[PDB]
């Protein structure tokens, strides 16, 4: 089909101009072609790309697990905007894309079978500041701090002012901050682990008292008082940031049919990548995580892959993630709270947690079930059809008559609700908008908190995913109308054929958020773990909540460093019909399971070593065991159980 | 009767002569009588006697849960003997004992139907030393430290040297110390409560640079700095002492009834009082605390009551018990693990404790039971009569042939023991030597561990009793064979008519420490708390754990502090527990009434007629359908389980 080249629209590579008017006369020229039923590439002749915030398309929009209603960020900044349009791909052909200040680099709205491939992303001045601490002298009570060359600062006594590159068009500084911003994590570059600490307290700018500039790079703190967190700084990197998500990354709202593959983000300022209510989206060779030409290490500021209320299958293949600032993928919906029955066939609901409300969550013609937030159950027959909706747009306007609020929507449905629905008591999920979800070969690294976090009804696969060093739960599957009022409940997950290393927690965490635990029901249903690869180390393989038929089978444990310290491997609360079966385990091992709210009789592992409601020690196997006539031996009991210790 | 007075035996009351050669020759006397069959009286003129260690009776003893083994401290001074005898009663008609340096105070061995009544037992110079921090100035940086007249010290730089009285024989001190003594711990003199903090970190004896003798039993301590610690320590009494528990208190060896009756006990060194291998102890109107004429705080070196290896019936009755250094009361056999199967009837039994060993646990003829230690539970079918022993005799001889070691016992059994036992993975519990216990109307504060220790077969009965302040579980049952190896498991609990107020942790904590929890039988079987009355402010006030037959009955649950998503602990924990009843219980407005489950389901656990909620928090709502709520305070709505589903201010 029709080639248009930015080339052709004012955008020479490498010219060191301002190419966010030339992208929209060239994306302009693109959706007049298909509207015309052309299949259209907008090309970028290779080279780099400078897209600057100020001429860019603005759009007030509200943007799920960002800011919720505040005023403040509503209007978003987008380099690259595809909106209300369809069949276009967006071929980088290897350009590197440099975005300024704080916006979202691209996005697509209203629009089907859109893809963008084949450029890198970063920023100028990257909003996450990574300094290094290189050495410190507890005796001189000094600090060597070496500052990337991406950043800018002005000195001031013993304060150090940032800011970010200028505006050609006003000269006004995009941003600026001192010395601290608000968070900072830690990143090991001998390890390679990267954790939160004290997220609110950087040992860097504690009782400094001077700061100078020791060239190439460098700085030297001096300080009144050496605290013991700065004396051990040596080889961290302390990454800062504030923490408002005034954009997000990248956002694909009310799309269809969206593919991104072979980008490389190199750096995402506000938030990551954020789907919306759109059916389908492929991400496929995508590489978060800062070039070689940088000494920075944070390539986001947040998430990487949020996958809001969307549908279709989200597929997450052969892509890699390196240092964000919060957990890779996430994919769920948001539960709304019902906060007034106006008929027995119209509610109102409410956006209850403030980071996400001011956009749709129904349409009409949609689905929604009704649960109990207490035990996170649903309403017996309690699916309805969604026949009108009055509530916020998304971009500042009213669907139907309007609700009034940003955070209510009142929804008509097509027949009288289950007289036990109330106010408070009970929340509504749009069953419509979950996803199918496929993540497959991936790499996963560097990351503070969980690696994959997924709450659907729809399949579910994690595949042949290697996780290594994830500070928190390797794989994080919820159900939460407490706090942060995402769902939704699992019908079919299968995580098969992944290896967990250097996991910082347990590696399967299924732990959703009700307060009351059912002994008759479960909140998640139908869970296989099998063909996975476990390094172990002292914390769980499998810690799950309410799942009934949970299998782990055929997996491989294996301790990481090959009145005994350490969890035993297993716990399972309010769980039914629990199959271990076929798994091995290293010696030294407690393959042993801790029930909470349930008894052993829902546990069968007769195919499996496992031990219920003991330590299951894993000995030395067969009927003779080769011991150094200089070491101990541990007598162990058939349940596990250390005996004796000569 | 028969009477025999000390003052016809060179004890003169109120002359701070020693006493302890007149009591030992009027102890003769008596036992002259008393094998004549005579019914004696030893007496004692009213007033104080003082009794020395120099000259008392010494005695190689091996005392259950002191220092086990250690030659150093096997021999052991007793100021009052009552050994191989009958029909005694000593009868201190009010008088006041005062011992010296570190002895036990009176004990009886091998005898029958022996009694010690109407007297004060207290110390010249206790071995624990009580200081209050009355003051702390952070800018002069310093502590104002009340020193109770009962101590002596000398200054010495910024040291202080404390020393015991000296001996009227040879003028030497019977002890020193200087600075910290190794343990401490807290008595609050605001609230009455008495915890552990830091045990072995003394604040008043950190970063001292100064000691001023400022008067009227003060000294000024001044400091380098003033650390957190030291600067919160106004009105707090340190109460610190050595560890080794080099004397019992009272010992009660190889008896039948025996009865301790009217005794205050205003200072115990050493140990509390010790029973073990004796059958019947009665312990009525006992007063364990220190009296209003003196500064002093602790009034037990360690634990106040040890019944250990005893049977027949164990009673404390109107007793009161404030201030030890460890659990007032502890009933409870011995484990002793299988060493070696010398053949299908002999075995090698061994003490695992480092405090425990050195005496015979078994005696020809009792029976035993064997326990398989992962899961606590009894060897099918393994109760077997005991034909022979070899090992300690308790005083530093053989019983039989003797096995070579204080910590071994080699047993014969009648007949062949069952052929799963194994060395290591099992142990054997005396169960001949298991007593009833019936603890009733006591007083128990101002205490820093557990309120009552009890693990017995037979029936146990603890009833009208108050505890308040317990820094740690009230009452802890639990049959261990894994660091204290203290027997054995219950049969019959019934926990009745009790209060509880201030409870540092778990109001009733029932917690074998098997690591293997059994999912078809129990530890422990039929027990029953009805009746109680359980102040709480966030604590749990049952957290069971392997018990069949538990029923939770007519209880009342009171908030503590009655001015006020939700704090605390739900009031239950049940663990690998079964056939569990909750019944006719009353829970205040704003307590969790629900239970947490661990290695069990909720079948097992009949809340029907209770207000308990399964695997929920039951937070107790208002009652009735109408709420008469303050028009500036917030609403909490509670769901059917106990559960806030919202939080308003708008009603
Ligand atoms: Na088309």
């Amino acid at each position: 089909g029709d080639v248009v080249s930015v080339a052709d629209y004012g955008a020479a590579a490498d010219s060191g101009e301002d190419s966010a008017p030339a992208i929209i006369k060239a994306v302009d020229k693109a959706k007049e072609l298909a509207a015309e039923g052309k299949n259209v590439t907008i090309a970028f002749p290779k080279g780099r790309y400078d897209i600057y915030p100020d001429k860019a398309e603005r759009r007030t929009l509200y943007v799920s697990n960002t800011v919720g209603t505040n005023s403040s960020y509503k209007d978003k900044k987008i380099g690259i905007l595809l909106e209300d349009t369809k069949n276009i791909t967006v071929d980088g052909q290897g350009s590197d894309f440099v975005f300024h200040g704080k916006m979202t680099t691209f996005a697509a709205i209203n629009s089907r079978n859109v893809t963008f491939k084949n450029f890198s992303v970063d920023f100028q001045v990257p909003t996450v500041i990574d300094l290094t601490v290189e050495k410190v002298d507890a005796g001189a009570k000094t600090a060597t701090v070496y500052v990337p060359e991406e950043y800018n600062y002005r000195l001031s006594g013993s304060n150090i002012e940032w800011y970010s590159d200028s505006s050609p068009y006003t000269g006004a500084t995009y941003w600026t901050a001192s010395n601290a911003l608000p968070y900072v994590q830690l990143y090991d570059t001998k390890t390679g682990l990267t954790v939160r600490g004290d997220v609110w307290t950087n040992p860097i700018f504690q009782n400094v008292t001077g700061i100078t500039d020791a060239g190439n790079h460098r700085l030297v703190f001096s300080y009144s008082s050496m605290s013991d967190k700065l004396a051990n700084a040596t080889g961290i990197s302390y990454q800062m940031r504030q923490t408002t998500r005034d954009h997000p990354g990248v956002f694909l709202w009310k799309d269809k049919d969206v593919t991104l593959k072979g980008i490389d983000f190199r750096f995402l300022h506000g938030f990551g990548v954020v789907g919306q209510s759109t059916d389908t989206i492929t991400m496929d060779g995508l590489h978060f995580g800062t070039g070689e030409g940088t000494g920075r290490s944070t390539a986001g500021y947040a998430d990487f892959v949020q996958m809001s209320g969307c549908k279709g299958v989200i597929t997450v293949a052969n892509s890699s993630f390196s240092n964000p600032h919060d957990d890779p993928i996430n994919v769920h919906g948001t539960f709304l709270q019902v906060v007034e029955k106006i008929s027995d066939t119209k509610i109102k609901v409410r956006y209850m947690h403030n980071e996400t409300a001011g956009f749709p969550s129904f349409f009409v013609g949609d689905q929604v079930e009704f649960m109990t937030k207490g035990d996170m159950l649903p309403v017996s027959d309690s699916v309805r059809t969604v026949t009108a909706v009055d509530g916020p747009d998304g971009q500042g306007g009213d669907m139907g008559a309007g609700s009034g609020s940003l955070t209510d929507i009142v929804l008509t449905l097509d027949s009288a609700i289950p007289s036990a629905v109330a106010v408070n008591s009970h929340v509504v999920e749009n069953i419509t908008y979950t996803p199918e979800v496929n993540i497959h070969d991936n790499v996963f690294k560097e990351t503070p908190t969980r690696g994959i976090l997924v709450t659907t009804r729809k399949k579910v696969t994690i595949e042949n995913n290697l996780f290594d060093g994830m500070g928190m739960a390797g794989i994080y599957i919820s159900n939460d109308a407490q706090s942060w009022y995402e769902s939704g409940p699992t019908r079919d997950v299968t995580i098969r054929g992944n290896t967990f290393r250097r996991s910082g927690s347990d590696a399967i965490l299924v732990e959703p958020t009700n307060p009351t635990v059912s002994t008759t029901d479960t909140v998640h249903k139908n869970m296989t773990i099998e063909g996975n690869t476990f390094y172990v180390n002292g914390n769980r393989v499998l810690n799950a909540k309410s799942v009934s038929d949970l299998t782990f089978r055929d997996n491989k444990i294996y301790r990481e460093n090959p009145q005994v310290s350490g969890s035993r491997l297993f716990r399972l609360n309010g769980c039914k019909q629990v199959v271990f079966g076929g798994n091995t385990y290293d010696v030294g091992v407690k393959a042993g399971i801790d029930l909470a709210n349930m008894g052993a009789s829902e546990v069968n592992v007769s195919d499996d070593s496992a031990k219920v409601g003991a330590d299951g020690l894993v000995p030395v196997t067969g009927s003779i065991a080769y011991v150094s006539d200089d070491a101990a031996v541990a007598s162990v009991d058939q349940d596990g159980t250390i005996t004796a210790v000569g």
